[PDB]
């Protein structure tokens, strides 16, 4: 599996079967962006995971 | 597998075979702490993962 | 003005008239802790700011 | 003073005399972007602060 990871495409470890992408703003001037390979999402974050190459663009 | 996750103990998803704990300070007044279940660590973060119950305390 | 800043006590710059302390969980495994000298808070966070020495313990 | 703040232009509080913009990667999958009005920078980050309208694009 390959995933986007902040400007590059990376090959996942064999135990990471998903790509992930999520973002949040804890404060109006601070953005946090999570993006890369991952294991399964929580159910509440089900749509933040996908499992095909480069799907988390 | 069970891991600490910021004050609680959680049961990992079956595809998460590790517990993880890492911290960083991007600025002197900001601490980020990552703690919970995970998949395998990067080699550069090898000692941030462990694979026994509650090992990431 | 002096403020706590992650285990230490620091002297604020003269244009920073507040101390600040807040914590949150942008993601379930990620804890953010913001503590130290500060300029004025947003209106809704006015109680996270204080203006007396070491008030942000 | 007016500053960029993640896609918008905002007016600073009167005690915030600077605009700020910086980004970093605390962890390989985590990008942090800090942009908006600010008090004075740390000495080593003096070039991340500026004091003219919209200077932090």
């Amino acid at each position: 599996l390959k995933c986007y990871q902040h400007g590059k495409v990376v090959t996942c470890h064999r135990d990471m079967k998903f790509c992930y992408h999520n973002a949040g703003m804890p404060f109006r001037n601070l953005k946090l962006i999570l993006q890369g390979c991952s294991s399964s999402c929580s159910e509440t974050e089900n749509n933040k995971c996908c499992s095909t190459d480069r799907c988390n663009k």
